[PDB]
DNA sequence: TCTAGGGTCCTAGGACCC
DNA sequence: TAGGGTCCTAGGACCCT
């Protein structure tokens, strides 16, 4: 009984939808971030840009470096929101059974599918050749038997292609696979893994479970599963939003709590506004602050609360300033609230 | 170069309950 | 009756763009 699982992946999406509605980006490197002067990273950049060295989550300053050329765009959410949900539209003329995973992306589970004879192989590519009939964007797409291998099959054609791995591939496919590619295994962990003389799914093969429990606690026996190709994740297409927060990086610090209570003044009308959208009547669980200092430090505070209160947050950022700023310039302030749970 | 803003999930100590 | 359970909370890795 194996499971047919694809993943489906917008190329370059934010930056693709930008080039579709303004053609005279098609071709000179962009991307979305913020400027220099607003402290920014960068959100995606076009291929033209990434031919650079430009890539999401690098600062803006690095990328303009890289590309002193560099088209640098704000980025219009409700645009990529209206192409997300025209792109979960199309998912659902095939199943029922989808799981997006944020704006662009989603695991569909097709195993009962009877589309295209069955094949998810064509199935994927008939969801491609939608998406860009009817969105002029291009997609990639992975095959797989579960989730993490499809995942990581969207990205091994990209752009606008896509890969499948069969069961009888996926021994093949694990043992060279490094462990950094899988969803999870991020920057830190490859590096823990790397020290002990783990770097692909390989050489986790050649290891003990126990050992792995002991020296990762649960995330041991995630290693250990995803290195021999075991992942039992259902495809879910129940799960709701927890949380909504709304936070600001400032081009300067601020040194002063005036300046603080400032922007909390902008930041939420925003968040009551976000909130009200999916509970007019701003009932919830807690709300909370953050601040980040000028070293990167940055601190949480947050407490049960039933229904969203501006004074509440003033004073608790108040409290915050006070207690754990110690003389440093705030580069962030944010809002938060944690939603019901049902 | 100088480090975003939207989020999910896991951990772990103490409070609290029995 | 010596420890078994379950929330509150802060922090941080990680994910997407
Ligand atoms: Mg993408
Ligand atoms: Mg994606």
């Amino acid at each position: 009984g194996s499971r047919k699982i694809i993943h489906v992946d917008m190329d370059c999406f934010f930056a693709a939808v930008e080039m579709r509605d303004n053609p005279a980006l098609r071709d000179i490197p962009i991307a979305i971030g913020g400027s220099r002067e607003r402290r920014g990273v960068i959100s995606t950049a076009n291929y033209p840009a990434r031919k650079f060295g430009v890539r999401s989550a690098m600062p803006t300053g690095m990328a303009l470096k890289l590309c002193p050329h560099l088209t640098l765009l704000p980025g219009r959410f409700d645009a990529y929101k209206e192409a997300s949900n025209h792109i979960r539209e199309i998912f659902s003329r095939y199943t029922s059974r989808i799981e997006p995973l944020s704006l662009d992306e989603a695991y569909l589970d097709v195993t009962d599918s009877v589309h295209c004879h069955g094949s998810a192989t064509l199935i994927a590519q008939e969801i491609r050749q939608t998406i860009f009939n009817e969105l002029q964007l291009t997609a990639s797409a992975g095959v797989a038997p579960v989730k993490f291998l499809a995942k990581i099959a969207s990205d091994m054609n990209k752009p606008n292609g896509q890969f499948v791995i069969t069961p009888a591939e996926v021994p093949a496919f694990l043992q060279t696979l490094p462990l950094a590619k899988i969803p999870g295994v991020g920057k830190v962990s490859a590096a823990k893994l790397e020290a002990m003389g783990l770097r692909t799914c390989g050489d986790v093969q050649k290891c003990d479970l126990v050992m792995l429990l002991k020296r990762f606690g649960k995330f041991g026996r995630i290693l250990w599963e995803r290195s021999q190709g075991i992942d039992e994740r259902d495809v879910n297409s129940e799960r709701l939003r927890k949380s909504v927060g709304v936070e600001r990086t400032m081009a300067e610090d601020i040194h002063h709590w005036s300046e603080c209570e400032a922007i909390i003044e902008r930041l939420y009308p925003e968040l009551e506004r976000r909130l009200a959208k999916v509970k007019p009547d701003l009932l919830i669980a807690r709300q909370g602050v953050k601040l980040k200092f000028d070293d990167f430090q940055q601190t949480t505070q947050e407490h049960v609360w039933p229904r969203l209160n501006k004074a509440d947050l003033i004073a608790t950022a108040r409290k915050t300033w006070d207690e754990r700023r110690g003389g440093r310039g705030v580069r962030l302030v944010g809002l938060h609230v944690t939603l019901l749970d049902p």
